[PDB]
């Protein structure tokens, strides 16, 4: 189904997301969910968390024709170089944009949609996206790296957004 997506100033956007148990029908339930739901959105990337499922799932598509799916259970980082920036979305904080800074490169090790271990080294939109979503299964969200004022101007703009 499209899943409920939570925005700011909801206290569960907040929770550390635990790691998953089993890579199970359930989970492989939650993933093809989350798809549904980041595209009905018009997204590039969803964490569970966003959606109220506090476990470590995370799903993202970069591409023009929106046929490339990569799902990341369990994400570890595993190095990251550069330095970068855009003026990035969220949809947990909608119609706000702002450039925050990020590494230019990153390698992460993950579990697939499967079960299955895999590697991926990223750079572009697609390291900066997994930058985003990663930083949502610790409770993290990109008005974080702006200043005080700026996270509450950001905050009583969606939020006047009835
Ligand atoms: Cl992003
Ligand atoms: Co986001």
């Amino acid at each position: 189904s499209v899943l409920q997506v939570l925005h700011i100033p909801d206290e569960r956007l907040r929770k550390v997301a635990k790691p998953v148990e089993e890579v199970n029908a359930e989970i492989q339930r939650i993933v093809d969910d989350m798809f549904e739901t980041m595209y009905a959105e018009e997204g590039i990337g969803l964490a569970a968390t966003q959606v109220d499922i506090h476990q470590r799932i995370i799903v993202i598509d970069v591409s023009e024709n929106r046929d490339e799916r990569l799902v990341l259970i369990n994400p570890e980082l595993l190095e990251k170089s550069g330095e970068t920036g855009i003026e990035e979305g969220c949809l947990s904080i909608p119609e706000q944009r702002a450039l925050v800074p990020r590494a230019e490169k990153v390698k992460i090790r993950a579990l697939d949609r499967d079960g299955k271990p895999f590697e991926l080294e990223a750079d572009g939109l697609l390291a900066i996206c997994i930058q985003h979503e990663m930083d949502h299964l610790v409770g993290k969200l990109f008005m974080d790296y702006l200043s005080p004022l700026k996270q509450q101007r950001i905050r009583q703009k969606v939020e006047k957004l009835d």
